[PDB]
């Protein structure tokens, strides 16, 4: 039911894991601009619906932690 990064209701399977549409596009836009996200804190920001925008670094590390990857979407559009 819930996005694995930010805990809002999931929308589907994107880049291998169950996510909302918002984290789908964050991650898409992150790997396309290869952004230098750094965390001003101690890498322990809460990532939830209200706070996810506060620290793209910490939200980025969560997608990785939850196992998103560009490898999944490439292969899934080739299988199709
Ligand atoms: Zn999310
Ligand atoms: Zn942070």
């Amino acid at each position: 039911k819930l996005c694995l990064v930010c805990s809002d209701e999931a929308s589907g399977c994107h880049y291998g894991v169950l996510t909302c549409g918002s984290c789908k596009v964050f991650f898409k836009r992150a790997v396309e601009g290869q952004h230098n996200y750094l965390c001003a804190g101690r890498n322990d920001c809460i990532i939830d619906k209200i706070r996810r925008k506060n620290c793209p670094a910490c939200r980025y590390r969560k997608c990785l932690q939850a196992g998103m990857n560009l490898e999944a979407r490439k292969t899934k559009k080739k299988i199709k």
